[PDB]
């Protein structure tokens, strides 16, 4: 049993009707080495006390850098269920439950799950950006803790993209945006350790980790693509 200090571990009083609705979206379940063993909702997929019991989804985070290696700083919304009003990468969510998104091959569901995410947060039409401009580039396994209720655990798909796009963010999703040189994020990063700024954890791992090694090579990294590969981080 779960046990319940008071009925404020139910609280979600931050959080919009849209997020709210979202809770119900089916996840991927999969296990440690990404085979998919069932669907689970986006509710019970970031609850911690189903994360400590295991419980482990499907996910991406992309980065979308600018022609001038600028790249797209996402402020999540204070109304987010998890990390809200922190900072973080460029778009972050799940691949869907269903035949779409499910796809594996060459990554193309997750992909698909993608573009479909920087559209809804971020405004990005199709036109802009299509799965063909995602790259697969690897896979890192990560646990957080946004409060003592709720928190992450994913087999996250790291994706990459390099284009200048436009934007009309849903503010549901998005509180503000940040077009960071590598020199500012790095600066973020240390602010962030000071205690300055929020910044969601993943995103210092994939600066320090990624970023920085693709940084000089963005108009060619496919040196960096990683297959058959996750990262336990
Ligand atoms: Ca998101
Ligand atoms: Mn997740």
């Amino acid at each position: 049993l779960v046990p319940r200090g008071s009925m404020s571990d139910i609280n979600l009083d931050w959080v919009d009707r849209r997020q709210l609705q979202r809770l119900e979206e089916m996840l991927i379940v999969v296990d440690e080495n990404d085979k998919v063993i069932g669907a689970d909702t986006k509710r019970n997929c970031h609850l911690n006390e189903n994360i400590e019991k295991g419980l482990l989804h499907r996910a991406f985070s992309v980065v979308l850098f600018n022609t001038k290696n600028r790249i797209l700083i996402q402020q999540r919304s204070d109304t987010k269920v998890t990390f809200p009003g922190y900072f973080t990468d460029s778009c972050s969510s799940h691949p869907l439950y269903n035949p779409a998104e499910l796809e594996e091959k060459d990554a193309i569901g997750v992909r698909r799950a993608a573009q479909r995410r920087l559209q809804a947060e971020l405004g990005i039409p199709g036109e802009q950006i299509s799965p063909e401009d995602i790259v697969f580039m690897t896979i890192y396994h990560h646990k957080a803790k946004s409060d003592r209720i709720w928190g992450e655990h994913e087999i996250c798909y790291l994706l990459l993209v390099r284009k200048n796009v436009t934007l009309n963010p849903d503010p549901s999703e998005t509180k503000s945006i940040l077009y960071l040189s590598q020199e500012e994020l790095w600066e973020l990063l240390e602010r962030e350790a000071r205690g300055e700024v929020k910044v969601t954890p993943w995103l210092r791992t994939i600066a320090e980790r990624f970023l920085y090694r693709w940084w000089p090579h963005l108009d060619d990294v496919t040196p960096f693509v990683e297959l058959h590969k996750i990262h336990r981080v």
